[PDB]
């Protein structure tokens, strides 16, 4: 009865990382809420779990989308102990050809809406409780192709410190988990990927979204003397191992 | 110490560390062009400087003056040795008093257009020259009420790294200066007064690790020697902050 | 069965984080050989565990005392999925006042002694298992009065790196935890003292505001030990935010 | 005239990236105080030199030389501006075959050498002067082979820190740089062959984002601006390998 008697929001956990992150939480006993985008990914959420947890369809990118859902969010769960940060979405373009639309997309997602659903939902947060955020190895150093998403990240990472900061008088803890690759699901070159993954990785391998979700749960829950962190799952791939 | 020869952009050089950093260049020799957005500011520097640089009204948030920008400099100047990007805004905001107007400004000037500005202007940059962003010791840890601020220097700082990578088969480096409480007129918050800004001044006396402010000059010497003498840097940060991003336990 | 069938050795496991972590692996039934000095300590901790622990009094500054654990381990423990190297002093004084002494007594232990106990008892860890070392918040910035410490805990960190590069065709992963002020019943003496003057500094400087606990840190090291399968050459903060740059 | 009047000196400038710094010193007006642990190298600078510098045999792994560098570089200049710590061993070795011999050898220089020396020459720096570290890209991360050598210099980068905090209210900065394959006779590894040399050379232009060694002379730059121009900069650390630490994903 590990997480018995808490409760979880999850953005973005139809899918991979998030969706681990669920199974995980739901099998430890816990009331979770969960976000996506996708009509389809709801859909087989809704079907596999059941009222123990409840799927909303709600776009991060949207502040109006945003508000509705903080509401329903404190109608249904009243207050938390862990909101989990997992929407990212990734446009790969050498940098001079990104356009401000594709700019615009990812900053859209990646940073101003998830800074803004924190703002929202940061009030149904127990004393006690915690924000893990997640990352990625992205979030420092220089990957071209990957100019935007990379920078997104960095912020991201930033917000999560000033966060540390300024919720320190409500005892909430806010940290960071910087997955490298990770084996999850345009097919094809979706495989190419995880091939890369394999060939650079230190460790040889992709990590299992279950690894992250591993990480995730550790830092909400038995990290308590942690706060502004950040947490590798990378194979070694951010440590700058030769 | 002599940039005779040499042609520089600075992206905001109209006061401040950038304007310390256009004397430095002007006063070695270089050819030199400077944008600012305040319409007074640009005025002044025309009549410190006279026709010798050229400094262009040009906001940098703005997609179409950037295109504008782009055309003169490559008119005014041709090809160019370092582009330094200065230009930055803040508003102190605690976290959940950040309005959706307060966000989009501060992205807007001290990313996204420093980014687009970036991609308008590299084709200019010679094999040998560089490019030097300003970012700030708030891009690392938690600063509270610099939420936006510090999210969008540490965008810019990563942006940098990209660059880095992705510019090293033009030969041209890619770095960041971190200042540091720097004793300038608007000592990086332009919406405070006077009086906000001499406490703001004070706090730094009192926070620096070295226990003063920084002068833009001492600012204006990192930039420089990244840009021209530091030959085999590139992807990396400088710190002129008196010690404060540093880790120093004091006090 | 948490840690059913497990072998560990937790080099220096007789107080503290060191103990707390020791405590954490017999609770989920790990067979742990664990060392320090103190002959209280390690009387106690063989009376209280029984078959489950092996303490051995074992200076990690001495070379040849390393040899011979090295041989104890390998007939005691043989084969081990978890090495844990926390043992550490810490003498306090100003850069201009140590002197070759203290300056050599605390490099003996917390990186020589550490650097040739991982050398001799890597041979036992098995595949998949994995070193976690006890670095300090201290590792990194500039902290007056602790440059011997400081210092000998960055080479330690560094230790790590270089492990975890070398040692990725065996599958050992090699991660570190950088505690803060950890807190320590009701016994006097000199260390007890200095001990509470510490702990009261950490409670005003830690932006948590209180100091961390033992099982806190033993809860870090075991989730490094067992549960990131795929975290090798990183660090692990436990210090309220004391290292993280919040203001 | 830049360096007009200042005094510095620098540990470990017979050769290599050391000397680039003395030969810079020199040529800004600098008087300069050097040191080195090859008598015949010693007796090579006094031949390029002459009497414009000053140049001793004195061995940073011995506490006794140390002392004995301390008493002469106070009757020899008085009261310096700039303490540059460049000496430096490594040796390159697995860490299954590291013996207490060769571990020695390199915290002895790269260390304990450095700290003491530190801790003998301080009293001689004024205000407004500092110290500079020579420190490496290994410092960070994890590269086969040099275990000892990275540990030795994080260990170097932290005693930086500490020192710039506790040296603070005397006004003094204290900074270091971190080469960066650099092109110099021994590359920093004293004990191979020139055919391992080369092969670390090669190495270095491979696995280095700007695809070449460094110079002497662009390390020597970096550190007289840290010495001279970054004033108020301390604690910090300047990277001068390339890009090699800078996480490029090249
Ligand atoms: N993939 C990697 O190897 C890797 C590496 C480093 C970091 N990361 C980070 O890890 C995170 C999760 O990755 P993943 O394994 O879940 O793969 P992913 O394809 O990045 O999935 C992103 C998740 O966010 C959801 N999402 C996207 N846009 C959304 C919006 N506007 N509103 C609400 N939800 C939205 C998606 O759900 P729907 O598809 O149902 O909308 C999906 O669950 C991302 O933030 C990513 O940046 C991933
Ligand atoms: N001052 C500090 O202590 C401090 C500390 C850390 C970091 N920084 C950063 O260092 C940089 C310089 O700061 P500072 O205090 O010297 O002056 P600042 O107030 O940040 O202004 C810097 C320059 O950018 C220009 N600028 C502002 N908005 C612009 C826009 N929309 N388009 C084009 N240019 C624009 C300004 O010109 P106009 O006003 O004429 O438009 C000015 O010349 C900034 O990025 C700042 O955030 C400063
Ligand atoms: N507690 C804090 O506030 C704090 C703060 C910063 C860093 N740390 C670090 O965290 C780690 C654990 O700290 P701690 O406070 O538990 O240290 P501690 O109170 O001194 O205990 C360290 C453990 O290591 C053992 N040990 C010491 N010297 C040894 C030697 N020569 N050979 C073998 N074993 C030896 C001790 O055994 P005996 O009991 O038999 O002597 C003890 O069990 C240390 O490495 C320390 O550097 C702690
Ligand atoms: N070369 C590289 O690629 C590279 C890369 C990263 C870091 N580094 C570091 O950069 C520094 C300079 O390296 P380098 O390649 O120019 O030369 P180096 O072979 O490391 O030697 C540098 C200087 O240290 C002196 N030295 C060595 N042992 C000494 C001792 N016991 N006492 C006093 N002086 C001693 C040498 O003088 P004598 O030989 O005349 O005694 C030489 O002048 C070193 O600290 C090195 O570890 C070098």
């Amino acid at each position: 009865g590990n997480y018995q008697g808490k409760k979880a929001i999850v953005i973005g956990g139809t899918h991979g990382m998030g969706l681990a992150t669920v199974r995980r939480l739901v099998e430890g006993g816990a009331e979770v809420l969960l976000t996506g985008r996708n009509e389809s990914n709801i859909a087989r959420i809704r079907e596999e779990f059941g009222p123990r947890v409840h799927a909303l369809r709600s776009d991060i990118a949207d502040l109006n989308e945003i508000a509705v859902l903080g509401a329903a969010a404190g109608q249904t769960l009243g207050a938390i102990d862990l909101l989990h940060i997992n929407a990212g979405v990734s446009e790969l373009e050498p940098f001079d050809q990104v356009s401000e639309a594709s700019y615009d997309r990812q900053f859209a997602v990646n940073t101003k809406g998830a800074f803004f659903t924190v703002q929202r939902l940061t009030p149904l947060i127990r004393e006690g409780g915690s924000i893990v955020f997640t990352s990625s190895v992205a979030d420092e150093g220089g990957h071209p192709g990957m100019s935007v998403y990379s920078a997104s990240k960095a912020a991201l990472v930033s917000f999560a410190s000033v966060l540390a900061a300024e919720l320190l008088p409500r005892g909430i803890r806010v940290n960071s988990v910087s997955p490298g690759f990770i084996d999850t699901p345009t097919e094809a070159e979706r495989a190419e990927f995880k091939t890369l993954g394999d060939n650079i990785t230190p460790m040889k391998r992709n990590g299992t979204a279950d690894e992250v979700a591993r990480a995730v749960l550790f830092l909400a829950f038995e990290a308590t003397f942690t706060t502004g962190a950040k947490l590798a799952v990378d194979g070694g791939l951010g440590q700058k191992l030769s």
